[PDB]
């Protein structure tokens, strides 16, 4: 049938202490984690797309088929966010590699990290996070 | 400035033991309890507002400028919810009281306290509660 995801709330929480919901859909399987967000061609400002890798180990995020511009960030199996990857290039096959390992990846809007006010070092929290 | 509220996570915890989480802003100064959810077209289901008083009274709410339906939880100091309004109505001038003395009301969406189980006796824990 029509591919479905489980969905979450999930919150950042900032330095500052501010606090921000977002729902999110779960890419789990492989088919689900390599198509990402390709072909959509809209999401709303507090929802985006939780890649749950199942293992901590460097990742390799791109943009192929990809229409809405993204933020991306990599976040440790504590909810740590470890780096963050803003404005991502929509249709760019370019590789956006982690840099060290992570257990996640949140896709965002682009965007969605300043407003939010969210910097490295931030956390993700959740159901399975920590 | 933009209109801006500190912003808590608190948790309802029903005799049963079971626990909702939840985001509020909270209203704490006179200005903002009387406006407080005043304008809002649409709030999360797992959002709310959280009016602090500064003291234990009677407190009488209504729903003058508000255009969501709401529930509304009227709170002990020690977070025991005493007594429930559930469904008050947009743009209803009708005060909602509490009629024995409260420290907090929480609103909810209209039609939360069934979803979650709610009932008078339950209690909300957060910072400060
Ligand atoms: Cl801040
Ligand atoms: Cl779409």
């Amino acid at each position: 049938g029509e591919v479905s995801y489980a969905k979450e709330r999930v919150r950042l929480i900032t330095a500052s202490g501010r606090t921000h919901d977002l729902t999110v859909e779960l890419a789990v399987d492989p088919s689900q984690r390599e198509q990402g967000l390709m072909y959509r061609r809209q999401m709303a400002p507090d929802h985006g797309m939780l890649f749950d890798f199942g293992e901590t180990r460097p990742v390799m995020m791109w943009m192929k088929n990809t229409y809405l511009p993204l933020d991306m960030l990599f976040i440790a199996s504590d909810g740590t966010i470890r780096t963050i990857h803003e404005n991502a290039v929509p249709h760019s096959e370019a590789i956006i590699d982690s840099r060290e390992p992570v257990a996640y990846v949140l896709e965002l809007n682009a965007g969605t990290v300043k407003r939010l006010g969210v910097s490295p070092g931030d956390r993700l929290e959740g159901a399975g996070l920590p």
